[PDB]
């Protein structure tokens, strides 16, 4: 609720050709098709074989920034992302070879950031995982079992075995019902009583194990991340120790984009921000250019107005940003602050018309 | 569970006639309908049409609190309230114009508060939401491909291409189960073991991601809404800085009408309120009339008994309200305060009944 | 993970006898029912009836504790307990007249406590919850609705109108999946991939209102029951004010029976009681036999070691519960407290085997 | 996200013959079957049955810290685990006995750490899942009901009764959507727009109740396991009160087995441990081979750098892990202890290459 997020998160188009190549494979997949198109799609192929391959060798010179890295994550698709269509183009000459765009799924997971957090988490919280997942299995011959042991007589060719009933089982556990057999008679019926009742239960925890500390992650990105911008600021000098573990739970930064706005005229002062690196266009009849190691929004929220000027962004600015509370807070926190943003109340009056 | 919300909150009659509005629409969609109301709801429309169309220059009467405001957002409807339906009267003479009530369902968004309260937080999560959903592309067609692999041979006519495999994932990930198209061998029905798994620990995240910060939004909202009503209170001004982060996070405002029941004597005493602005009816044989910028309830949690008086609401007043233990915290926090709180539980006994 | 619930919270017959006395209901419903039976269960209502209007006139008399009540609640049902019934037996002479056992449904919710803890937050957060049944209804709608654009062509006798496709709206956007009436064609089936999205996301909100500030409740209510059991401890008069909000939290009381066990010998120390009200069983060779407002397991929470003694409810006892961490914390907290409980580790150690 | 944990958490081969063994059993469940793999696996079972039996007199001798036990626990199915498929084998000599393979599923739960766990918190809250298992059978026939009213005319077979619309209830109402028996009216069909409303309302609740403080259990589990590992440390004499239950909340420990790597060098510094007991291999040209109570990381904390040496698994470590914010609350909390990790980060840069 409190970050401008822009500049194109999605920006490199090594992630952005994945989706519109796999869309090229089901063409392929359907009979009665004309082969007009049925080999346009495969020069598309080709073209991301050869924008990537293009890219490749621009990839496999590292010899820049070559001091020390761990690229065996970044490199391990890329060689394959050419090698394995290759191989196929040639010994699988049937068109099953375009059965090898299962290797672009990897190139998002290539430059996913946000996916090596996930796995970082689950290389602690897997013991519970685990014990869930026996109990899981548990829990489903514990019931499964109860199945056959009733209506094999009357139904062999749904229930005439054990795992057609586990079949029934997790499709009765995991919330799924698809409705191909179901019981008829009655303390067969009477199960399924505690069944949803235990798999929501149980999932209720298991799923909750991921949605526990992952948040802790999310909620730990946004210091890790932000125990930088901290010694840029030329105020901070006299921050307590306590004091910052308080704040940077709440700031994240973002970066915006040349020619964006970041605070249009007139709206609700709802928020104020630090600028650190880049310049800004605070629209006034003389511009306020400020550059890095600034801020904003003050003026907004000591008098909860809106908007004093239509700052926007003159280039690309790495952003921070607080709301007003925990910068209430920090009102609250020491006079010894207010006392400067009181000035800067003052200061920046007269000075965003004058220079 | 600690607040009195009156004063019908879904106020407004611009909202209200979008339902009945709506309704009128499936009569006409019906075959062998007689044409005695088949027209008698387009007169409904009509109304709803002319109703906010009466309503409509009103509100083109901006001339009202015309300084400065930002009203983009709640005129962006109204014009096309009355415009869409009127276009679609004439070209579209088959009765298809009707098809144009797709229009009316933004009038609740018009004045919806608490839907801006949603879009606030989307921009900033969405960082995540949009790597999961790249993420969910990538299990989808990593899980959807495996299938046609499998059944292609003895399911042509359901599994013989690929996106009808698609089709099958999220049916079998998103937790719903149609039970269309379902395998028939053993290792394609081997894979569900991992799917329901897989999605709803997804959605244990994902959805996770909006319930996460949304809340704090809310806990937010309850401040952001409540930074007011602090000054107007002729007691806290010796309430410390960081006595009022404590404190904010639990009060809510709402308001209560006129002739409404505020609380009733005899029931337990389990909460005290600040008025703030209005009046009440502090049922006694002198009715003790209180205004704007007072309190009561410390008589009852003092001493931990029913209530003193049938307390209602005299006018419309803008409440506030606070349980116990966070003014047993507020008791615990500062001897300082009490001592009135004291003198009050005194006042009030003989105050009541007398003048 | 840290109390001993027991005595039958469950205890009341007025609630026990619900459960059997509907299932008296289904046997009636069935053709081919042999007349034995058949009314053999309705004397199971008549005692029912007769057993709770042999309670109700002791309810009646009302002058047991009748200085100030509100009981308008628990006589709402009983009133009707009885007399539906009779007004159903003469009146509806056919067999329909059971089919008003929809009646004492109520009396579990007549003695459930843990049910007003429910109505109470509703009248908070509701506001919300409108808000989003809006919103749900608008998502319902602006889905529903471009079903019928598509398949009503080829699909009348199941998407030939309007409600028919916001049937198959909540169904797919509810998590349900029935399985009756699915799309056939491309860009219907599209339409489903933001819809399971949507309402998993919706819902991810919308029942996390709920369980939001419901626990907020439920550790609130851990908190006004317990600002009891405060003055009755001998030793709490040093606790200074911000010291409890810290305890109380954790804190949750509870009452054993007579004859029953509380912590068995030899078994590990991993807690500590606060007796408040009754008597014990320290199992020794003279039992130290403790009364209102005592305590014990320091002696295996200094040390960290199993039990001392086998003590047992000599009596119905009301108990408190509190783990180390939270005791630690309270060694934590003051050197003062540390003092007496290192002299009751010693004499303690001296007054078990002795008097 | 900062834990190294390793040594096959599910080590013992007691638990391991659980699946396997159990997977023995299917392929006597089916028709058809040559008799040459079908005694088998019988043969498994019987070494399973040996193997446990082979095993269980080792328990059985059990004057192995013959002190002060509770083994109860462990006995309960060692016991069971050999005697019942014996007097199975006997009695039952068609091939049924083997369905006493419902005895093994507790094998996995006699191991089964964090299954305690579960069940120690449903001893506390429990008070709460009855009051809503009532509620839900309140909600349950209040709704199932309902049915009966309407369908029995038109659908006999299908709802000419009340538990087949039970039966209707909890999958209309449990998330399900079997698809097997639904309304054809409309006010029936009306009736469902409030089921999943509400049964997901009540989950939302219900199920909430068990991750609730399940996860204080578990981060409460940090802790009591983690109250060891202090006194250890020959730092933590200075370490105030209060400082403790700040940190312990998130130092785990677990295990790595000998040979393993702990942290490879130039990845990116992100954690810091303290070695508390077995041996390290700090991959240096004098290898500064540290053993019971040492750490290492604040080279790469307070420098923000890569590793500055391969630390690998010299022998089982018990281990300890540590973020940095955690130990920039550390190094923000008290000058005194930044001191030492000073001088730490000189002598271990010029210890580590020397002696
Ligand atoms: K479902
Ligand atoms: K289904």
């Amino acid at each position: 609720m409190s970050v401008l997020p822009f500049l194109r998160i999605y920006a490199p188009l090594n992630a952005v050709l994945a989706a519109p190549g796999l869309l090229a494979v089901a063409a392929l997949t359907i009979p009665d098709m004309s082969g007009r198109s049925r080999l346009a799609l495969a020069a598309l192929l080709a073209v991301i074989w050869g924008a990537y391959l293009l890219q490749l060798a621009a990839t496999l010179l590292k010899r820049r920034a070559g001091v020390v890295r761990d690229r065996t994550p970044k490199i391990a698709i890329d060689v394959l992302a050419v090698l394995v269509p290759l191989a196929a183009f040639l010994l699988d000459g049937s068109p099953d070879w375009s059965l090898y765009c299962a290797v672009w799924l990897l190139k998002p997971l290539r430059d996913s950031t946000f996916f090596p957090v996930l796995g970082r988490v689950l290389a602690n919280e897997a013991r519970n995982l685990i014990g869930v997942t026996t109990l899981f299995g548990v829990v489903l011959f514990a019931v499964a079992l109860a199945a056959y042991v009733i209506e094999r007589d009357i139904q062999p060719e749904k229930f005439g075995s054990i795992p057609q009933a586990m079949w029934w089982a997790v499709v009765t556990l995991s919330t799924t019902g698809y409705g191909d057999t179901i019981p008829q008679s009655f303390a067969g019926r009477v199960l399924a009583g505690a069944v949803m009742m235990s798999g929501i239960g149980i999932f209720g925890l298991w799923a909750g194990i991921l949605a526990t500390g992952f948040y802790q992650e999310v909620r730990r990105g946004d210091f890790v991340r932000n125990w930088q911008l901290v010694a840029a600021v030329p105020l901070f000098q006299k921050l307590g120790p306590a004091v910052l573990v308080e704040i940077v739970r709440a700031l994240r930064a973002r970066t915006v984009p040349a020619g964006a706005v970041i605070c249009r005229i007139g709206e609700p002062g709802d928020r104020m921000f630090f600028v650190v690196e880049g310049s800004v266009s605070v629209a006034t009849p003389n511009p306020v250019e400020l550059g890095p190691g600034a801020f904003f929004g003050e003026m907004a929220l000591i008098s909860g107005e809106p908007r004093s000027a239509t700052v926007s962004a003159a280039t690309t600015v790495s952003l921070l940003s607080l709301h007003s509370a925990d910068f209430q807070m920090l009102c609250s926190s020491s006079p010894e602050i207010a006392e400067i943003f009181r000035k800067t109340a003052l200061e920046r009056r007269g000075a965003a018309a004058s220079a």
